[PDB]
């Protein structure tokens, strides 16, 4: 076999993840691959009889019929179906992606939406905060035998607040905190993450890399998914890459005497509170006020009927996920971010005139090992100046 | 038989009622402020990362303490210096505050929401309400029927928060909660199926709560007394909120019907763990609602929140390990989730305002509320509601 090593152009990376997702549920979908029908999920009363091994016992349990209650929430509607228009968004990316140039002016700039924002590797540090505090509400630890799989939420994180190359990601030009793409995949390897599994959580990231510039890239991606709660939902979600974290977050949890996990079998669920994950996502941030507005908004237009649409989802999503066989992880994963956004430095940020708060002593000692400083360039070399020891 | 008789409880008899109902905690002379943990002698045990799917540490919020640096409204823990055996000291001044304070004080009535638009009792108790349904949905609870009566408990615990209300008016029926009296409360609870000796615990709860909501408000030499012992103070804050007679009827409501009625002499322990976690869980997220308001903590009340931290991760630990964990996990950490939700709090975060109760949240109070046994002046509250 000689040794060849030519990179993947921007168009092939689209056509690879094509091939290994393949189409959801409506033809033509690929990568945009989804298993479920949301428009077809139901929703059952509450019976309020439940065995101390049920389901509705893990994660935030918030009945439909109480959100009323919330002054930040109200009731729920179904939305329309716009889920078989979304062979129409990969013809459009199709399309793009024969013209755009392989490299843009822009790739690189920063879009965290914080302007003291001026170095990208001060960018991936914080983003490196807000991955391990993420991973911290999903229920898990800092120890050091997930470190890669907590790099792997970095690299998640820092392509919604950095314009990344997809080609760049690729061939190891990007790094984050110092580490190349194929750092953390060799890193996995070394943690036990079997192949096919490291795959999968490949595959899931060259498929966020490549939404997160398209978005970035396109100004006609956005507009003709906004408005379609059900096309915009499916967009975000692989952006979030919330079911490629979901599936190392897995791998990290789950205690071997259980058995193997069976990922195909759990496909649906795992897609299901990975989809819940994002709904909290945004009904936590608009109880702090700094959903509307941003460039992402998912429920941007008719405002209050597309939450009201989102929340129909929600409580169909957890409702499935009480009788799914993980649901001591997944109903967590998938109410987390009703917990996160109000802790969380990313989000309170944000309330506080989209600033940046100090990363103090103790969480730079934290920082500090995810940090490759020898592959730093010469103007990122004295980031995190209070995390050595 | 035996003859009819009716006098009411002085303030002094009722405190006496629950010191003799309690009884001492770890500390003697305690009575009624009775613990039986010692928060102070709590250990927090090395994490293996190892963890079945049936562990407990799957239910509620789960944050290992080594990250709370990473968050900025939180950082490090502390161990809280051990005041808890002078509680005795307490009790004893307020044994001497009831044995010369009237049965009626001037100001008993008065709003004290902190809300500045409140003007009538009645509306007040009915955002306290909404308030107490949504607590009870964020502990895990629905809104069924047959719950009706705990949930309406759940306000009784609410208000004199929000309302000086004399213990012995409480207690005598002068005082109605949305046109219930205290007696309606506990005969609905028999009728739901509370089991007598679970609603007596729920009784006496409800007693010190309204005992010592109202003293707060009446003595001003309480609560100096109490600050800057934050073991005594945490202690006196659960029973003002009276976490755990709620969390008692909410087990009741919650619980595997095969398991036997739990009895808070079975399950005290869990029991008082996880309503000592879920107040310190509202000083946690009380601090990102003043970021809202509009990170800078330090001096004493950074070294209290340090402290409160340290309490909160050890009880949040042993909870992984109790029978009851699948209910007492979540209640332990709810405020993480409904302090940012809930009215109650955004409207305090919105210049101490009231929010309008829409109509869908109408419909779901209209029928916790006694109408016909409303004042007149009350008689138009939650016009939205039929
Ligand atoms: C799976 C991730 C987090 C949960 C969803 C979320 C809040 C995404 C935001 C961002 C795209 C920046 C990170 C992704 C990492
Ligand atoms: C057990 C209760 C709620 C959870 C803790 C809390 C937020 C108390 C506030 C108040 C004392 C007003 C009510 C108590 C009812
Ligand atoms: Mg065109
Ligand atoms: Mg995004
Ligand atoms: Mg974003
Ligand atoms: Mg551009
Ligand atoms: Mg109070
Ligand atoms: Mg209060
Ligand atoms: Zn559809
Ligand atoms: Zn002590």
């Amino acid at each position: 076999t000689p040794t060849k090593m030519a990179t993947l152009t921007t168009k092939q990376m689209w056509q690879t993840i094509k091939d290994y997702f393949g189409d959801g549920f409506v033809t033509g979908s690929a990568p945009i691959s989804y298993n479920v029908h949301t428009c077809d999920m139901q929703l059952q009363p509450d019976s309020g009889i439940h065995a101390a091994s049920d389901g509705i016992h893990y994660g935030v349990q918030i009945s439909e019929d109480s959100m009323p209650l919330f002054s930040i929430m109200g009731d729920t509607a179904a939305p329309p179906c716009t889920c078989h228009r979304v062979d129409e968004i990969v013809k459009h990316i199709d399309e793009f992606l024969e013209r755009a140039p392989e490299a843009l002016p822009d790739d690189g700039a920063i879009t965290s939406g914080k302007p003291c924002d001026t170095n990208p590797d001060q960018v991936s540090l914080y983003a490196m905060r807000d991955s391990l505090s993420w991973w911290v509400h999903w229920g898990g630890n800092l120890r050091p035998e997930h470190y890669w799989k907590q790099i792997y939420i970095g690299f998640a994180a820092i392509p919604d607040d950095v314009q990344i190359s997809p080609r760049e990601f690729l061939d190891g030009t990007y790094r984050y905190l110092g580490h190349t793409w194929d750092d953390c995949l060799s890193g996995l390897e070394e943690e036990g993450v079997s192949p096919d599994e490291i795959e999968f959580a490949n595959m899931c990231m060259w498929r966020q890399m490549l939404t997160q510039w398209l978005e970035k890239a396109d100004p006609e991606l956005l507009p003709l998914l906004k408005g379609k709660i059900s096309l915009m939902l499916q967009y975000r979600v692989l952006t979030a890459n919330t079911l490629g974290c979901l599936a190392l977050f897995m791998n990290a949890t789950a205690d071997p005497k259980d058995g193997p996990i069976h990922y195909a079998d759990s496909s649906y669920e795992m897609e299901i509170a990975s989809v819940a994950q994002c709904v909290t996502l945004d009904m936590a941030k608009e109880a702090m006020g700094i959903l509307q507005g941003e460039r992402t908004e998912v429920v941007a237009g008719d405002r209050a009927q597309r939450k009201r649409e989102l929340r129909w989802i929600y409580v169909r999503c957890m409702q499935i996920l009480e009788s799914q066989p993980h649901a001591h992880m997944l109903r967590r994963y998938g109410s987390a971010g009703l917990h996160y956004v109000p802790m969380m430095d990313r989000y309170l940020e944000r309330v506080s005139g989209h600033t940046r708060f100090p990363i103090r002593d103790g969480a730079a000692r934290i920082l500090e090992r995810f940090i490759n400083r020898a592959e730093l360039p010469k103007e990122s070399e004295d980031i995190n100046p209070n995390g050595r020891s």
